[PDB]
């Protein structure tokens, strides 16, 4: 089924240790946030750059890494039920809050976690390319060649163009409408390797360590070892949803040049362009497109989706 | 009377390219938003770092020039009403356009310009340390000692805390009402230059180049001297306005020190602390405060602030 | 359906300077001519060598880039009728002259643009090597396992044997016979990835920017952002076809390697270098390959071939 | 069927010498090996890394070779019969005592050769990436599709997961249970290319160069081409079984991500930690993973594991 997703987002320091913490604590994060049995994968990536769209963007190039000050990630965690997450914060807060809080010397902005639902889904399970032979001959075997996917690879072997929108109030339906046909028709691009829609339904104040004035205080003064009150959070996940409504378009992509061209599709082939004028015709903000590396993942979790 | 505010927001390569063209066409952009006259001013900042809160952004600190691979702008524009803004951009469209993409080789991200409404301001107007003699003589002379404002040197020689607050929705009367008793308070502090508080009404699509679908497809396809159909905005101001509500606190200082020490003064003299408290139990987002320097200005839009 | 090829022609300096252009104003280009419901796609090369044959052309290697002074440039639009494309320069005419006179400050020679009947063609749709799994299933559930193409890989992943001829008036049917029957025994050759031949009908007088007298003024004038008069140019396509008839035989490949000992099977082969030696005899000029690089593409000209 | 499996340990000084001799003298006890009918092929690995479960073993990494100042080798031996091994070595003691000898010069310790008993195994026959194309088409043929192994490449082209473990006394039937559930569940993981559970039986003291006194001193005083007395070993394999019981847990994996985040799927799939929990609980030492590339193999030795 579609799980929820929950995305929490920060601007890190552009240096090694930097990413030394990240191999450090980013394991045990993952390990705690699995104590949860709501929990069913995850998907953490590091932005790698900014699709230029010609020279909209001309200070941009799809990898910036090696001139780049800061790095962000944007670590996705995928929830049978959004509750669950709330959940697994507040019964892991003592570990959590201890391992995110050793992040601190690094951070520049952050963190903070939307959350979304799952509007559209085509999504593949990933294999290494070690992999496909068993895949077929299981496929055929079960009378299902339509069920052999693409080759979507595992641990920073593919690329994922993260697309920001926001839409003019009483639009979404044309929206989700336009950008669901959008996407059926992009699928036919070479080296696509799936793309899902993510509304957004709210914000975790938990998980962007945002509270109230006791829990700021906490936070501020904290040696590193003493939890802020996790009960200080003062507003639900849907209280903190945007309006204008926000959405990510997630497409993963071999390469990043077909995802240049892939995406590139809507604007180069009138047919498909006609199509994705409605979705542009609805935006207050955007398309805003990051390029990402899933640098470390637990692709279980499309195997959840595609039950 | 209290102007209303727009601030135009972009994020580009730091290197002297950049600082080049801010030097040729920025004066340009300010010459022709002058052609109308609900223009009051401008204050145009660079931010220069970010206030790390002891360690909570341990990664950033207040001057982070020297090291980072962007520069972010903040463009404030001051008008009689914020339809005047409108109408500028519309009236000067093929001038603004033109100039405005010119910076296109050099951007990363923007131009995205909310629209703020001035719900408190104690702002003074600028004067250069040479002037001070002359503003005593004539306050002595009309009998009002009282009205001598602190020197708040223009032109780069003072800096902006740039705090950015979004408020849990029906916390709003609560948050502008603590707020104000906190910037009362607040002005005790040494070097204290003023502050002022911005209510964000909406967004201005065109000064953010956000069209429909024939306006994006112009952009994209822009040589530079083609302006795209101004008219194919697709929403006005207030349709774009956020909830969560978004403000800014802006405050002044005579130094960095002045500024790290005096806002924590919310933090650090219990009595004001108390009264901040109240502000922080209405957040949803922040404070994140952007530390600013207000290089290019018309110092000008105080003066009619303070009529 | 057999789409039309007009084909752009330059000569530019080879310098980062040139490419930087290429990626700045390239896509802005197409973004342009898919204004147009007749373009069906493009593909767009580099050449990076000539083949030497033995040492006939002993000054050539199939890759010259690292030494070469200049980079020329052949660049593919797919149309549904010719007459799509000289509409589409006429319609689109203030965007598309100002963005392609920005090349100016690189360019030695050109552009000069021939258009092309397709009279054969054997060519596969472009997949990336992710992507072969998922076709092979969906081939294999519509019963169709004769239709699984080799992997013609996208975006500057393979190589273009761009051969040029010119026959004898009185010769051409001689020419187009043998020349078919050649292909067909070629595409036995390992890492062939498809041929066509493509028979020049004409000229666009517009995108050579080639005009009468008022038009070559304006040209020569040009501070970059007034049009010549597209009503200048002085003759239609079909004017300018030229006799000898010109013929381009397109053959692609998966590298460098496959595509000189595979266009060397026509030589090296007996039973097909006797078939060959029934095109040679029946021409003015030629063979001469050209060696090129298809980096950017829209590969969905494939798509509307393959209907 | 299942064969035997005899793993000869030892650490050698990291250079280019030790090298050397592998490449001289590893070939060469192959062949010697070889010349018993019960031997049915080898697996040669290096070490070279240790996972480090987060920061738990925090020195550690995946690949040490850079650094490391020893290399330890895991030469695993196959045998229809484990008596074949002890035979073997006692048969052609004057070559295999005289050989391995000359390794002298650089051993800091071993060698030591346990024995164990496969007590399962989900392994392929291993393939060259040239090789799937056959494979798939003769399964086909064959009508057994489901018999398409995943693509698993010989000689250093894939990684291994070398998990030690010792089981409190009275839990080895928990352990062998809950292992069994384990990996039948891991097979799952992307790029997981096989596994087998290894149970010690015994030690090999002519393969360990354990004598009695006699021997001891032979060793000790040896020029290097007089054996030591084969007969002089006091222990038979059986006796030197340890308690707490010994196992390994050995799984193949396309690389070293795929290892991390595949072996880790016991860790951060929920359903799966459940089942892998009934594993931890068992254990007096471990799981301690030692990361091994199989360099130097005789593939044979999975045909006769598949017959
Ligand atoms: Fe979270
Ligand atoms: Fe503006
Ligand atoms: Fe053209
Ligand atoms: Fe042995």
């Amino acid at each position: 089924p579609k799980p929820y997703v929950a995305i929490n987002m920060a601007e890190l320091k552009n240096e090694p240790k930097t990413f030394e913490m990240f191999a450090s604590v980013g394991p045990k994060v993952c390990m705690v946030t699995a104590r949860h049995p709501g929990f069913v994968g995850f998907q953490n990536h590091i932005q790698i750059g900014i699709l230029p769209f010609g020279n909209r963007y001309g200070g941009a190039k799809m990898d910036m890494t090696k001139e780049s000050s800061t790095v962000r990630v944007l670590q996705y965690t995928f929830w049978k039920d959004w509750k669950d997450h709330e959940e697994m914060h507040r019964q892991n807060w003592s570990y959590l809050f201890r391992l995110c809080y050793s992040c601190a010397s690094q951070m520049i902005w952050g963190p903070w976690e939307p959350i979304y639902e799952i509007i559209y889904a085509n999504m593949p399970i990933n294999t290494e390319m070690t992999d496909f032979t068993a895949v077929v001959g299981k496929k055929f075997a079960e009378g299902k060649p339509l069920d052999i996917p693409v080759i979507s690879q595992p641990y920073g072997k593919r690329v994922v163009a993260f697309a920001e929108h926001s839409v003019i109030p009483g639009k979404e339906k044309q929206f989700e409408d336009a950008i669901v046909r959008t996407l059926e028709m992009l699928k036919k691009a070479p080296g696509f390797l799936g793309a899902m829609v993510l509304k957004e339904i709210g914000v975790s104040g938990i998980g962007s360590m945002q509270f109230g004035a006791k829990g700021f205080h906490q936070v501020l003064e904290n040696p590193g070892s003493l939890e802020p009150d996790p009960n200080n959070v003062m507003y639900s996940v849907p209280e903190a949803k945007n309006t204008p409504q926000q959405y990510i378009v997630h497409v993963e992509w071999a390469n990043t040049d077909a995802l240049m061209f892939g995406m590139g599709r809507v604007l180069l082939y009138p047919e498909l362009r006609q199509v994705h004028d409605e979705v542009l015709d609805t935006l207050v903000y955007g398309p805003y497109i990051r390029i990402l590396n899933p640098m470390m993942e637990g692709t279980f979790w499309r195997e959840y989706l595609n039950e």
